[PDB]
């Protein structure tokens, strides 16, 4: 899932080091296990992320803040491309709507104008972002083509949320176990606490996260507080289904974009999405008018100092 922009020392969501080589400036769009394998306490090279992403990275991977230059979303910042006071590059982070601290990167330099989207959930508001409202011509757009594959239909966030609420409605006497990742889908937990007028049980780390986002005070760690429990998706399995049903009638929900067969009758795999649908991408690209689109090619003129920055 990592991308290395050719003929530039730019690696977005890529931390293989040996496979990178020419990379010198590393960017992270959002905290998601898919795009962060290699980050650790030993990662000792510059890294740029969003505010909330800076907090989350430092906490949940123990990366030093020394190598984490956090930049505010929406503004344009200047980053070097060499060891001298010569060439630079402009980065603009835009709200991606994928998850907490999710951003898209807009790079401007000798390579032209590139727009990395990472994972992003298109909203119409996204088109009215000052950085893209100046009629600027993107020369290359790394687009989130996740839902472009017509292999299997996937409902939207709202459709899947409706299905979850109907499911829990049909089972008012049951405990509910929601399988999640380490990021995303906190708003859905808020909405469930609203509709069912209960308290959502969390892990201590998930509680700390929720308080990072400043959500409504509807969460708790006491297991007996509410009938809705939020747990790691790896906990939802047949063995644990029997384990929980040996205490109180329990029902598991697995919101996911994958193709997963339920290994239990009381496990409901709910096809989630968390990505932009095809028609949304159509409107998006038709408004952007990008020179070319690349799923997640012209050779630029690499300046003299940058070529030295790439080889060291
Ligand atoms: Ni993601």
């Amino acid at each position: 899932n990592g991308v290395l922009i050719p003929h530039t020392p730019i690696a977005v969501d890529f931390w293989s080091l040996r496979r990178a080589g020419t990379a010198r400036l590393f960017f992270l769009s959002h905290m998601h296990s898919d795009h962060t394998v290699g980050l650790s306490s030993t990662w000792a090279r510059p890294l740029y992320c969003s505010p909330i992403t800076a907090h989350l990275l430092h906490r949940y991977l123990q990366v030093s803040k020394q190598w984490i230059q956090a930049l505010e979303v929406g503004e344009s910042h200047v980053l070097p491309l060499d060891e001298i006071g010569q060439e630079t590059m402009t980065v603009t982070l835009l709200d991606a709507n994928h998850c907490p601290g999710s951003v898209m990167f807009l790079f401007e330099g000798y390579f032209g104008t590139i727009l990395y989207t990472g994972d992003f959930r298109y909203t119409p508001s996204m088109l009215k972002e000052p950085a893209l409202t100046l009629g600027k011509q993107i020369h290359t757009l790394y687009l989130d083509n996740t839902n472009c594959n017509p292999a299997l239909v996937l409902p939207s966030r709202q459709e899947a949320a409706h299905q979850i609420v109907q499911l829990i409605r049909k089972h008012p006497q049951h405990n509910i176990k929601i399988g999640l990742y380490s990021l995303g889908k906190e708003s859905l937990l808020e909405q469930l606490a609203l509709e069912f007028q209960t308290w959502v049980v969390l892990s201590p780390r998930r509680l700390e996260l929720v308080q990072l986002l400043g959500l409504a005070d509807v969460f708790t760690v006491e297991e007996k507080a509410g009938r809705i429990h939020a747990v790691d998706h790896m906990e939802i399995c047949h063995s644990n289904m029997l384990r929980w049903n040996q205490t109180h009638p329990t029902i598991a929900i697995l919101p996911t974009s994958r193709k997963i067969h339920s290994s239990h009758p009381d496990i409901h795999v709910i096809p989630y999405s968390d990505h932009s649908s095809y028609s949304e991408l159509r409107a998006f690209v038709a408004a952007l008018k990008p020179c070319q689109v690349v799923p997640i090619i012209s050779v630029p003129l690499i300046p003299d100092s940058v070529q030295q920055y790439m080889s060291s």
